[PDB]
């Protein structure tokens, strides 16, 4: 859905992402630029060193099966993907919050 901003750069979702009007988890997915046939979710973050910052994961997915960040935790979609980030971080630098305005 709303979320999949599929073949955006990685310099263009930082763009985006960055605008200080979004809070603390405002996130896209999109494709890898660098790995083919993988995915990544874009995270809007905060620390006090850089302030405002984008983090982003790698989305792999195991051949006959999962989507996955880290390998354990598996999901048969990326919309439960997103929508287990959501509820909890689970490891994340957030919780997923905002769908991206782009
Ligand atoms: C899968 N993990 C490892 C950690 C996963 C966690 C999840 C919670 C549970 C414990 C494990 C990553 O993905 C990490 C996540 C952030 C981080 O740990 O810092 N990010 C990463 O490794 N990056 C590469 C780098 O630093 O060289 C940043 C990056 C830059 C461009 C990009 O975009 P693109 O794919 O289009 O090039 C995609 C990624």
């Amino acid at each position: 859905e709303e979320w999949y901003f599929g073949k955006i750069t990685r310099r263009e979702s930082e763009r985006l992402l960055l605008n200080p009007e979004n809070p603390r988890g405002t996130f896209l997915v999109r494709e890898s630029e660098t790995t083919k046939g993988a995915y990544c979710l874009s995270v809007s973050d905060f620390d006090n060193a850089k302030g405002l910052n984008v983090k982003h994961y790698k989305i792999r997915k195991l051949d006959s099966g999962g989507f996955y960040i880290t390998s354990r935790t598996q999901f048969s979609s990326l919309q439960q993907l997103v929508a287990y980030y959501s509820k909890h971080a689970d490891g994340l630098c957030h919780r997923l919050t905002n769908v991206c305005p782009t």
